[PDB]
């Protein structure tokens, strides 16, 4: 049962962005595919375990609204090929081009983001860093969640805007738990019905770290559109609660977006 | 690795096909998905092994082109989830309801097919029954290969006339789909006899009327259709060329 692709198979294309964690490129196996490879010439074995482990995780995952992974490649250079993406993020949608989507698509990006992150942690996988900017929207209708490290836009602030509070705090060593994720799943919620990000009013990026880690700030629940029904404002709100342990996990968050979805 | 779906987590649905082997619902896991069922709950060696050996080549293909698998649950009944595919089959478009598609289009539905199966090859994997009801059009826009069930319109000569299964049976029966796509219709539509059929395509005495293809069908993929469906195996191309022919196509056009 294995996933490595020999030599000589991938092309590599256009590059499309580049961090100290790995470059990206568009590239050709069996079709059009992203390929994440470490630029190096010599792997260190931090570089090597963290491969390992982002392998591990992809391998983990067949569903709809995961970016497909398809294979991994050691031999020449470490590489991770996973299906090509279509469109543009949801974060590039709602603040960069600012497109307008009806309320019933609106509903049904949350919905399909709800599906993805109910399976990722029904396989107990924590995404940690769930925002608009790693939801990609493919041919316009899909919701396919990944990391798109710099393969897609940056926000305007990590990334802070999307960090429970006991996060930010950084109390301990690991202050991420599914209910970090659902978090940061309601400020994506926030995102979709305002169509705005969060704190716009503040122009300082410390501050918005601090207070947000007090409960001093949140976002304004005012600005959220006169069609977004009650049910989908209401649920918006427990998901950005600031205490942890108050937060709606997603089976019941998918569970109520459905019941909404109808009707 | 392991996709055993725990039990009592896949809420059954709407029954959308039953059919002596197996029963296919829509379900309910993280999502809409399609859950098949072995119908008999007392299952037999032999039924079991089939069930081995589906997911065991299912859990081998990663591809936009080819069905998703989700997982497998073994209690109380065995049963594989897949995806569940939103539209119509490419069989259910062309002979049932009669979506008349742009040319463009069913250049492009063919490029898709092709790039699943050029997939399915390179992991030696021989699909055996390709035909345009196992080809899903997803979404009205990515097509999905599977196998959603004799389908002797789509068996090239050597397996109807008697392990006769190759790349090129596999890329005979792409002809028969190519031929689909660009007439709108099943071959040996002027045949009411399936035994004469199969006799007739066995003897080389039978083979699809390519003068029935669309008027704007491109020279170039009429020709690809009469090298897929040649008669003798062995003058049969295989996917990398069918789909670099294609690719090149598809290009003096868009
Ligand atoms: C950046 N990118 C890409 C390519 C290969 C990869 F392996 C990854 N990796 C991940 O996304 C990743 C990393 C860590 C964990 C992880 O798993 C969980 C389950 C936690 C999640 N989520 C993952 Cl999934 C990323 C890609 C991939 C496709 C792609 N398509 C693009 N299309 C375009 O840019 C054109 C429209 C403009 S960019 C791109 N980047
Ligand atoms: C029938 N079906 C479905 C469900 C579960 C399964 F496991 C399979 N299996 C296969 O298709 C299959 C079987 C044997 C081998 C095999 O692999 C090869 C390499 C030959 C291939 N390809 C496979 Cl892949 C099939 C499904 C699945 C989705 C689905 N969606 C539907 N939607 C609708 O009918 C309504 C919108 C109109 S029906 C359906 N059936």
């Amino acid at each position: 049962d294995d996933w490595e692709i020999p030599d000589g198979q991938i092309t590599v294309g256009q590059r499309i962005g580049s961090g100290s964690f790995g470059t990206v490129y568009k590239g050709k196996w069996h079709g059009d595919v992203a390929v994440k490879m470490l630029n190096v010439t010599a792997p260190t074995p931090q570089q090597l375990q963290a491969f390992k482990n982002e392998v591990g995780v992809l391998r983990k995952t067949r569903h709809v609204n995961i970016l497909l992974f398809m294979g991994y490649s050691t031999k020449p250079q470490l590489a991770i090929v996973t299906q090509w993406c279509e469109g543009s993020s949801l974060y590039h949608h709602l603040h960069i081009i600012e497109t307008k989507f009806e309320m019933i698509k609106l509903i049904d990006i949350a919905r399909q983001t709800a599906q993805g992150m109910d399976y990722l942690h029904a396989k107990s996988i924590i995404h940690r860093d769930l925002k608009s900017n790693n939801i990609f929207l493919h041919e316009d209708l899909t919701v396919k969640i990944g990391d798109f490290g710099l393969a897609t836009v940056k926000s305007r602030w990590g990334s802070i805007l999307w960090m429970a509070p006991e996060v930010i705090r950084m109390q301990d060593k690991n202050p991420y738990s599914f209910q970090s994720d659902v978090y940061a799943f309601g400020i994506v919620l926030y995102e979709l019905m305002t169509g705005q990000l969060p704190y716009s009013n503040i122009n300082n990026r410390d501050q918005i770290i601090f207070m947000v880690g007090r409960g001093y700030l949140s976002p304004d629940l005012s600005k959220v559109r006169s069609n977004c029904p009650k049910a989908m404002k209401r649920l918006m709100a427990e998901c950005l609660k600031k205490k942890r342990d108050e937060r709606p996990l997603f089976p019941q968050i998918l569970a109520s977006i459905e019941l909404l979805a109808r009707s």
